[PDB]
């Protein structure tokens, strides 16, 4: 399924190249504007654990943001950076640059791959 695909084709997008945040473009968007700290972030994204969503549809609203702020798992401030307005990728990401040892329960557990498709909708600078 779509995390194992990320594991065999997905590109590193991590600094220390650790595997740690793993990206499949799976549609091209437009611009060429990508995010930067600091922008208020548009997206819709499904979730869930590797092993098998929260979804902001869920909720009937886009999932908002603030870029590079620590407002969200280390893997979106990096991840996201990378999309183009249009874009939906499919992220696959290690502990590490999620909820970590510590986990986040209920929802998370301890050591967790996480699974994301997002798409972003829209950035506006501060
Ligand atoms: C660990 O807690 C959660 C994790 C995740 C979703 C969570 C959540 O809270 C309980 O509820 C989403 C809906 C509530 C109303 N909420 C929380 C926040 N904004 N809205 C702020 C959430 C900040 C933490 O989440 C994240 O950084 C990432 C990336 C942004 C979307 C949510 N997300 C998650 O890790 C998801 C998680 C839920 C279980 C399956 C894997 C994804």
């Amino acid at each position: 399924g779509a995390p194992a695909t990320v594991t065999e084709q997905g590109e590193d997008i991590t600094s220390k190249k650790d595997r740690g945040v793993l990206k499949i473009v799976k549609r091209v968007g437009n611009g060429e504007e990508t995010p930067m700290i600091g922008d208020k972030v548009y997206v819709h994204y499904k979730g869930k654990l590797s092993n098998g969503f929260d979804s902001s549809h869920d909720r009937n609203e886009p999932f908002v943001f603030s870029l590079g702020k620590g407002q969200v798992i280390k893997a979106w401030d990096i991840g996201v950076a990378t999309m183009k307005k249009g874009e939906i990728a499919h992220l696959l990401i290690k502990p590490e640059y999620a909820y970590g040892s510590a986990g986040s329960l209920p929802k998370i557990p301890s050591n967790a791959t996480l699974f994301f498709e997002i798409e972003l909708l829209d950035f506006k600078g501060e």
